[PDB]
C-alpha cells in the first residue's frame, strides 16, 4: 500500500533513469568532473515530505554513482532535486539509507 523508509532496492525505472537523467548535468558541477550516461540500476525509494530517493545507477563506464533525489510534491517551477549522490561509488554499495 505505502511502505515508505529506505526499503530494499526496486530495479530502477525509466523513473529512476530520470531523476539521475535530471541530476547527471547537477552531479557534473556539483562535483567536479563530468559523468555520462546514468543507467539507472537500482534506486531505494522512501517518504518524508515528499519523496527522496536512493540510485545506484551506472556511471557509464563499468564505474558507478549513486544518486540521492529530493521529491518536494507536484507544482510546476523546479521539481526534485540531487540531495546527494556516492560518486565513484561501486556496485557492491548497496545504497542501504544513502
Amino acid at each position: 500500500m505505502i511502505p515508505g523508509g529506505l526499503s530494499e532496492a526496486k530495479p530502477a525505472t525509466p523513473e529512476i533513469q530520470e531523476i539521475v537523467d535530471k541530476v547527471k548535468p547537477q552531479l557534473e558541477e556539483k562535483t567536479n568532473e563530468t559523468y555520462g550516461k546514468l543507467e539507472a540500476v537500482q534506486y531505494k525509494t522512501q517518504v518524508v515530505a515528499g519523496t527522496n530517493y536512493y540510485i545506484k545507477v551506472r556511471a557509464g563506464d563499468n564505474k558507478y554513482m549513486h544518486l540521492k533525489v529530493f521529491k518536494s510534491l507536484p507544482g510546476q517551477n523546479e521539481d526534485l532535486v540531487l540531495t546527494g549522490y556516492q560518486v565513484d561509488k561501486n556496485k557492491d554499495d548497496e545504497l542501504t539509507g544513502f
